[PDB]
């Protein structure tokens, strides 16, 4: 989006420039190596990037201080950067910093925070630690589950992704739950209170195995997902149900 | 990814700084701009990004010349700009005009030329041109199809989006056969020559609703491990292309056909 040319030396003067005129110490240097660091990830110099963003971190942890809320995007920023390289250890420390400067300014259980969980739970899962996915997942489902709507969007999507993390474990059982959780919740947005004369669709594709209902992407997802574990204990006329479901409805 | 505040006011520092050096009509001038439509890009502020773009855009035009590589570079840029506002319409100038130098340039026949094509048609699909639409992805597939291989993804997904055009406008039977298309080299990439005993997984589909055949995956067809071995094609672009064209079989009320397709589909999940 920038031309590979003339910007990084242009920035360079415009940085000597600003060091000479606003001080050394000044606080706007640390923004001028932050366009210096968005530049280069703009040429996907992402070495270069993470370098410069670390340089205006101490600068910003200087002046602006700890705890700052130009600190917590700052380590977001270089942890995404981090992960754009593979180096997902060295990401985890800064990601798992920022979550407690979130936490001490907006509280413990502020949206905000289930989205740095959730970040934090994607990059644990980046390095195989099953264990601490599934405990960031749930807390982030912990904040989603309780803050918002059972119809909110972000409580099907955690529980979706805490599911994966599940099936990695072969904790089949507690995914399946949280599948059935997503469908169950979404047949009573429009057909009551789930009474005997109306059962999920779920609880048909298990009836029709041991022998309408289709009325969104993730629940899409969840569909086939939940058909795919009825396929894994070998019930495929209830998997084709669900299957069949999903496929209609695209 | 940058400070919400105070980046603008240092860029546009070192602009006048540049300006006041070297006049408005300077190529350093023009970078510099384009640095700080990055800086706006950065906080969503796409009105005020492309603004400055077509700054560096007439900047660029004087200096380096009409047909200058980086001119093209640019009006893609201005257009994806465009594009993101939702102003489409503004757009496609720009695009044809970045298409007729990168021909000139490169040749008509540059794979940077179809990715270039594939750009045009989807900013015609935002606004409802399908005979353009079809035109543009048509040209894409054709460099594609020809400068590439067989199996190279760029054919695949050119294809299904073509199909995707057709369907749109109604135009059923082409996109079947594209589709067709898609998952025979697949086939054929897995099983070589087609030998009967090597039929496509489509060509099975359709005759189990010749035979009347609901029996589904829960019996193999004729032989033993038939369901494990269509599914030795693995792509997530097969996949698509199974159940778009599992679509179209429920479309003309082959069922039987549909499932075939789509249960296949399912085991390659």
């Amino acid at each position: 989006l920038v031309p590979r040319g003339s910007a990084v030396p242009l920035c360079k003067q415009a940085l000597e420039d600003l060091e000479k005129t606003s001080g050394h110490d000044h606080p706007d240097v640390a923004t001028m190596l932050n366009i210096l660091a968005l530049v280069y990830r703009d040429q996907n110099k992402y070495k270069e990037a993470a370098h410069l963003l670390n340089d205006a971190l101490a600068i910003r942890e200087k002046t602006l201080g700890k705890d700052h809320p130009a600190v917590a995007a700052t380590l977001n920023n270089l942890a995404v950067l981090y992960g754009k390289r593979g180096k997902y250890k060295e990401a985890e420390p800064l990601c798992k910093r920022a979550l407690e400067i979130r936490e001490k300014v907006l509280g413990k259980f502020h949206p905000d925070v289930a989205k740095q969980l959730s970040n934090l739970a994607l990059l644990c899962q980046n390095q195989g630690k099953a264990e601490e996915v599934e405990y960031y997942y749930r807390r982030a489902l912990e904040i989603y589950a309780t803050r918002l709507g059972p119809d909110d969007p972000n409580v099907a999507k955690t529980k979706n992704n805490l599911a994966s993390c599940y099936l990695k474990q072969g904790k089949y059982q507690d995914a399946e739950t949280l599948y059935k959780e997503i469908l169950t919740r979404a047949h009573e947005k429009e057909f009551g209170s789930v009474n005997g004369d109306n059962k999920p669709i779920w609880m048909h594709a298990e009836e029709r195995e041991e022998s309408k209902a289709c009325k969104s992407p993730t629940v899409n997802t969840t569909l086939r997902s939940l058909g795919a574990l009825y396929r894994r204990q070998g019930k495929l006329e209830a998997a084709h149900t669900l299957e069949d479901c999903a496929s209609r409805n695209r």
